[PDB]
């Protein structure tokens, strides 16, 4: 009797996220003016004025691998 | 009486996701105004004036790869 | 008597999501106004006056791969 | 036997081309006005305001003069 | 046997090509304004205001002259 | 036997290319005015205001000349 346990795992798991091999090539507006006698901002406000924002969240994109590997004679 | 157990795996499990490989080439508007005597925002207001915002959320792409190789005489 | 067990994976399994490979070109509006004597927000408003926004959110995209290898003599 | 080959060129060949014996007396005189305000360009401008350059190529005026004279004898 | 081969060239050629002889008397007198404000170019500009260069490109004018003589006597 | 080869050439070629002769009186007297405030340029910018320049390139104005004499007695 034998048994010749060799399995083989070459493989690959992958996350690519988010923002990845984006270009960006001279962004932004040409002029951007604000005129006001009071600008009055007092709760929970969010202004952008003429701003660039580039803000990437990756909460997710985790990896799990399991193998079990159970030779009983 | 001979066994040969050799399972290969060269498998590959991918996640490409979320804001990938694009181009943004020149973005912007050309003139941008607000005229006023006031701006009054006063609970939970989002003001965008001429800003430009990439914003990328992945809590996805997540991968799970299982295996099992059990081999009993 | 003899088993030869050799099964092969070369198997690909991708998520490709959300915004990928795109070409954004010189985007933007030529001019944008607004005149007023008052801009008054007050609740839960969202104002976009000339911007540009690429917004991308990706909750899918997960990939699920299972194998089981059972072999009984 | 006599033989007297005497031939005689006075020929004149001539080339005129483009912005010969031109006058311009007081060009440009007067007044050029350009207000401009809030315009946006996407794409390659040209633009001339009350210019009065000379610009001149010649990639041509090239002359070839080529002149065989043989004379055999027996 | 008398031969005389006494060809008379005289002759002219001639190119005269571009900007030649010409009389420009005050050019860009008077006045010239250009008021901007709140402009945008994405692309490239080429701008002349009030411009008045004497710019002159000459890849040409070349002249090639070939002259062959040959005597062969028997 | 007599030969008597006694070619005259006094020809000329010549090339008169680009700018020349021209006269130039008081060019660019009187007034330019560029005001500008607020610009955005994403590209390159040639600009000229009030220029004069007085520019030449001359990758031609070339000359060949070829004189082959031969002389064969039998």
């Amino acid at each position: 009797v034998q048994i010749v346990y060799k399995p083989v795992d070459l493989s690959k798991v992958t996350s690519k996220c988010g923002s990845l091999g984006n270009i960006h090539h001279k962004p932004g507006g040409g002029q951007v003016e604000v005129k006001s006698e009071k600008l009055d901002f007092k709760d929970r406000v969010q202004s952008k004025i003429g701003s660039l924002d580039n803000i990437t969240h990756v909460p997710g994109g985790g990896n799990k691998k399991i193998e079990t590997h159970k030779l009983t004679f």
